[PDB]
């Protein structure tokens, strides 16, 4: 994700590149 309300690793690990980036990756 990078704009939304739900946490692209809410039931994923940080694979994700905004994982460092906590104001991105969201989705809705």
């Amino acid at each position: 994700g990078g704009d939304g309300s739900i946490a692209e690793y809410f039931n994923r690990p940080m694979h994700i590149h905004d994982w460092q980036i906590m104001d991105s990756g969201y989705y809705g």
